[PDB]
């Protein structure tokens, strides 16, 4: 069971930069094995390269509360009622950094939060038909009573508002489409599947 | 409660397409309201633009099985053990098409599956800090005993293998990281939260 082929079955011949900016768009040229037994010809695909991210679900297990951060995401504009989204704390992982380093730095910069214990949730590919981006989600223990106000680095043109909701209310917002970005959906569905054991572990 | 600002609170000054090929790399220039009052200066953001997608989770409620499709996604290569991924059926929504029409068409083209009833799951933004892409997921009733074979438009360099597994195995693969693309994680977490009611609904 499971997948059929490995890295032994594909050769990346070359990569070419198509667009070089803050982010990049690359052309990968490659050949690969086929399910019918043969080899493909040389194929090309465009791939959006923007690095990889750490995501933190800030969960208060005592109060059963979740911290959300609100900020504009202009890319949401064309398909959303508003480009301001309710999200998990998140940021890019720089060379040599750990997921936890980033999650803790972003929790402070974006939400004013200290973080206690942490556990992995999931690491996922955002949209692997067109981008390499991987996001690694942690749940972090927080005191939601300390989560409030406006944060973000104005030097980065980052303007962020903290919201505190109950876990049930956050999940209701997913169901209703009020929270509709992948990282937050994945994190909050995970929390609905795991909260009983997580709260027991963190309130012993 | 919820979000603070609407489309009246942002002015998109300019959009430019800096790269156009299979996909597009756009630049948005805009100003927006700030939480503490007033307006930002002009902000520029690069946005990966690839249109929007329909996704179908093929679920057999009699058998408690899901149908997965396997194909190479070279963008996964740098952060994954193999670039062949296990995924939901999916494809682009063209002008004036509905999510449901596309989902039903792709289930036949990618997996050879006829679909019975459908229900919405969720519609999400894949990674809204850098891409506009929205994906809308349905669950689709299938007879998984009919799911077999190799599919794809070879003229479009598309090579796809169909797998049938129990829902429980598919979900355990999410937990283990063997299924780790956003659309499949979201769909299978949703299924884990909803399958009991869905099976009752679809096996009357
Ligand atoms: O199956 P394709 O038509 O290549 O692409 C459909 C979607 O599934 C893949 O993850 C892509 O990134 C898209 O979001
Ligand atoms: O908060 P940022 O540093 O802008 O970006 C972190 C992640 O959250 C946003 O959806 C982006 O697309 C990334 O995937
Ligand atoms: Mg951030
Ligand atoms: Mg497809």
């Amino acid at each position: 069971q499971g997948i059929t082929f490995s890295k032994n079955d594909v050769e990346i011949i070359a990569r070419e930069t198509l667009y070089r900016g803050f982010f990049s768009l690359d052309l990968y040229r490659f050949r690969h094995r086929l399910f019918n037994g043969g080899m493909s010809g040389e194929i090309t695909r465009e791939i959006f390269e923007r690095g990889h991210a750490a995501v933190l679900l800030p969960f208060d297990p005592v109060r059963d509360e979740v911290v959300l951060v609100e900020q504009i995401r202009i890319a949401a504009y064309d398909t959303s009622e508003s480009p301001w989204l309710l999200e998990m704390v998140a940021g890019m992982i720089e060379a040599g950094e750990t997921v936890e380093d980033v999650a803790r730095r972003e929790a402070l910069e974006e939400a004013g939060l200290e973080v206690g214990r942490t556990k992995p949730i999931l690491s996922y590919l955002a949209s692997p038909g067109g981008t390499s981006e991987r996001l690694s989600i942690l749940v972090g223990e927080v005191d939601a009573s300390t989560a409030k106000g406006i944060h973000g680095l104005a030097e980065e043109n980052e303007d962020i508002r903290v919201h505190v909701v109950s876990r049930e209310q956050a999940y209701q917002w997913v169901e209703e489409g009020k929270i509709d970005n992948a990282a937050s959906v994945i994190a909050l569905q995970w929390l609905q599947l795991h909260y009983h054991n997580l709260r027991n572990e963190w309130t012993k």
